[PDB]
């Protein structure tokens, strides 16, 4: 790993000090190189510790003037990579562009270096063991450092841009994924200056992607609103105010599948959500919502309320049988029991239940045929982790269809226990209205910090309550245990002493005493300090920890909410039928213009 | 609408492509031009889409010199608007104004454009469809843009200020209807210098608005101090303290019906209340409340509480009856019922509740004499919205009234059910003393930002809290109806089990155990998941939602509680006869001024 990558590098420095032509490169002792130069039995294409030769010594310790005479030693150098590992394919020309040396660059081209070396390395890949991703041919090494002048020689001396690599990145490729520079937009400009027609802009990579959509991804909005300035368009200028248009063909993707906005936001870096407040792209989606996705969201929402009343009054009326067996037993309350199968069905009350049982069941259905082959589109975690997505919404949703589909099938063999399964998805689907609260402006924003708080502190106060409830929780068992249950119905056996303290933790049940009788010396002062621990420092600590989480991501939370509205309107328009989704834009197809469309804004300023 | 508008911008954008005369105007294609002008048969009056002309065109794209050539082509054609929809009344003026060339506006005006052209599209007018509001006549199109010597040209030549539009405004109204500018007050200065003697000032809109009126309504009070300084009279400067004094007789507008603060503190704009701020105007509230408002507000409102005690000691010795009927049923507490009519009134004690009640019945009648012409005067939502004006206060009362005047007519007719609507009145009447809360330092400012927070956070938590309890209810009724009521007498059936979980949710009741019997299994695991979501998640964060929203608006509610002393201060004096209202102010009449009333003011300064 990287142990293995010091181990390497500290093996080198020492073939570079044993061997005295080596020693001399690096120290530029140009008078034993003569002297060694002088000498003619002495090896000239001797190697290091990986493949090396001393010309890349020289590119790396910037001593041209013995590389001078290292071209009369030998001008066959100049051609040869190394042949280990890590830098299996890495030439001087490489290094000499990474220490930014023009006449020693002048110098190997006139030895006629090849500028199309392939260099694949170990540390030249996109890894988190590699800090720096520069690509791969020596056109993208001149042009992540911001030279001029060396990639001017490279093309006049070849140097083709249409270069594909590992992962079959391009130049525009590995330039997006850079930090932010001026001298990446002049580069950009320059290189598209020079290479004109197909175009550049059309070949995706190995994982199918336009260099639009890789910048879309990652999110490097000064060149996105840069790139896209080739394409707007302005229409007139009068006053202070302006119209103009832009072109949508490359945004909408209408055509395709993998649709430009879809593929923003499933995203996984938490920058790509802000390009969405770019001004071309935001009135589209603002305008799609305000006339289609509100009405039709806010229609649907009723008829899932409609479904879970039925539901309920379904699972209310349910077949009861009065209990055959005599009960008489002390502490135990048994009155009525389960009605049989061949018995349930007698009445018109009966026949009522049938058709309320019956639209639960075939609403059971239509959610697994609804996204179970979403499953199998996107990633599995790709498809549970995104709380922009709606993560959780999905999963719960799904065991309730599951324990609703469980039920039906324990009806038919009258097992018993039918109440047990039922109350888990009764308490779920009334929780799965959560889910419909995104689309209201009052209500959406709040819904999803709840979320956030649950998996940020929930379980950081639950361990810690769970480990102090247990002695608590024992030695009010152990000081009890030789008493009469009778007169404290608390703390008779274990278990039922267990939940006694977690409800007296939350301070739900009052604090048990009978005046009447006597009580044991130290349950009152072990009692006080469980109470002055308990409801004076576990949960005021945790209000005063909610109230500052509550005011440090106040800010994140109000832009997130609207980042996800858009998620909830290519999702409508993905599975409805386009009958009911019209085009949005215009068709200027109408107008002599041909096949494009477009959007209309102005702008007032100053 | 706006795609209304969007079509017809894009149509026009074909019809000046497809005609290559109105294409080499915009584009300055001039040998073309004098190729076109060579040929006689062309024609000349030309149109677009829009009713157009070449001049429009060269207008828009600025090219002057082809412009200069379309004066010899036909001179007639800087004599014409468009016919078509939007612009139906805009002529080359317009443009050329709005694009500010010295020389091509006197270059129409060389041909004698008529200065006093109407134009009335459907974008020249005060609309959130449109963006830009610049007047009507091309002096306010002058004058809005900021230039100088076009309005003085224009002066020169005819255009007269006085010059009215669709809803009646003037240069000077549209002036305060722009965003902050110097440019707007040297403007404005400099069209009173040229204007003089009726004066301007005094002519009002369609609305009937004079200007001085709408920047108080607006609050542009850059413009509103730098106007008054021409009424402002210094009185004599001596070290570092300086004597003045000012005219109110525009402020007060006693004689008329419309006050000039009623008109402002009757606003809707949010800026409209920071105008107060100023001194010649927060001195004279400050004298009238100090002197006459407080005491005059004090008074009654022990009155009100009077009346309320007597009216609660009236509902407390209501007449009842001892039952007839035998009860003999369990689960039933009946006792008592009402007196008939003819048995009420026989004792002395009868006779005290006679005038007990009158006084009551009676000062139910004066609250609808006293508000309902203020009704029909301002608008219905005029008058419920204004937190200012007291909104929920005035609709609290008037159904107060109703149904103490619904019981009268139900005591009457020997109807049972007496209590039902009585409680509600009895419950309204103390909160009605809410609206005597504004007069008190300590406490006005308090009672007002629960009003704010109850419409901000209070449905936020309630449309969570009902979705919430369902379930939960629904669950703790499924899984006890094979058991006995009697032992748990919770839970019985489905609406006193929804009530009980609304009350355990609150942790009002203590949770529910009988340590003599057995419970059921699944109970104590549902129990603890409704215990940890809700006594720790809900109202915790409804705290600290609460927290918040009190911290950032401390400083609204600050300014906002002075600014609601002076609409009671204006509305006592309306409806009070005035001989307990002497005028405020110095009458000037004894020092032979005449007619004018002043009020004096001095500032230590450096």
């Amino acid at each position: 790993w990287e142990q293995y990558r010091d181990r390497v590098n500290m093996l080198q420095q020492e073939r570079i000090r044993d061997s005295p032509l080596l020693q001399a490169a690096k120290e530029n002792d140009l008078r034993l190189l003569k002297i060694l130069l002088l000498n003619q039995s002495c090896d000239f294409q001797q190697r290091g510790a990986v493949g090396e030769t001393a010309l890349h010594v020289a590119a790396l310790y910037d001593n041209l003037e013995a590389a001078t005479l290292l071209m009369e030693a030998a001008p066959e150098l100049a051609k040869e990579p190394a042949l280990c590992e890590p830098f299996v394919g890495q030439t001087a020309l490489h290094i000499a562009v990474m220490n930014q040396n023009l006449n020693l660059v002048r110098a190997l081209l006139a030895r006629g270096a090849s500028v199309s070396a392939r260099a694949t390395g170990a540390a030249f890949r996109r890894s988190p063991h590699n800090l720096i991703y520069y690509g791969e041919h020596p056109l993208s090494f001149a042009a992540c450092v911001g030279s001029e002048e060396i990639v001017r020689l490279l093309i006049e001396h070849g140097a083709d841009i249409r270069a594909q690599d590992s992962l079959g990145n391009t130049v525009l490729h590995i330039l997006i994924l850079q930090p932010n520079k001026t001298f990446a937009c002049q580069m950009y400009n320059l290189l598209l200056s020079y290479d004109e027609h197909q175009s550049l802009e059309l070949v995706p990579n190995h994982q199918g992607l336009t260099p639009f959509k890789l910048a879309g991804v990652e999110g490097n909005t000064v060149m996105f609103q840069h790139l896209m300035q080739k394409r707007k368009h302005v229409q007139w200028t009068c006053g202070p105010l302006t119209s103009t248009l832009y072109d949508l063909t490359e945004i909408d993707s209408w055509g395709e599948e993998l649709s430009f906005l879809e593929l923003v936001v499933s995203s996984k870096k938490r920058e790509a959500r802000q390009i969405l407040e770019q001004t071309p792209v935001k009135e589209l989606v603002s305008f799609k919502w305000k006339k289609y996705g509100r009405p039709y969201f806010c229609v649907l929402a009723s008829l899932y309320i409609l479904y879970m009343i039925c539901f309920t009054t379904c699972c209310i009326y349910r077949p009861l049988k009065l209990r055959d067996d005599n009960r008489t037993d002390p502490r135990d309350i048994t009155i009525l029991q389960q009605k049989l199968l061949q018995e349930a069905y007698v009445t018109h009350q009966d026949n009522i239940r049938l058709v309320g049982e019956l639209v639960t069941v075939t609403g059971a259905v239509i959610i697994l045929l609804l996204e179970i082959p979403d499953i199998f589109r996107v990633g599995a975690s790709r498809y549970f982790g995104q709380t922009i997505l709606g993560g959780p919404f999905h999963v719960i949703i799904i065991t309730y269809a599951s324990l609703v589909l469980l039920t039906m099938v324990m009806r038919l063999t009258n097992m018993n226990g039918e109440v047990v399964p039922l109350s888990f998805a009764l308490v779920l689907g009334w929780c799965s209205v959560m889910y419909f609260a995104r689309g209201f402006q009052m209500l959406g924003p709040f819904t999803i910090m709840i979320q956030k708080m649950i998996f940020g502190d929930l379980m950081r106060f639950c361990w810690l309550m769970a480990v102090v409830i247990l002695g608590f929780a024992s030695a009010f068992h152990i000081t009890f245990q030789t008493e009469d249950p009778n007169n404290l119905g608390e703390f008779s056996d274990y278990p039922t002493a267990l939940f006694s303290t977690f409800e007296l933790f939350l301070t739900i049940i009052d604090g048990p005493a009978n005046y009447s009788v006597d009580l044991p010396f130290m349950y009152c002062i072990t009692y006080a300090a469980f109470a002055i621990i308990a409801t004076l420092l576990m949960l005021n600590l945790f209000i005063a920890m909610m109230g500052d989480t509550h005011w440090r991501v106040a800010q994140e939370r109000d832009e997130l909410w609207r980042a996800q509205v858009v998620a909830t309107t290519v999702m409508l328009e993905r599975k409805m039928p386009r009958f009911l989704w019209p085009r949005s834009g215009i068709c200027g197809y109408e107008y002599g213009l041909g096949d494009r469309w477009f959007l209309r804004v102005e702008n007032h300023h100053d």
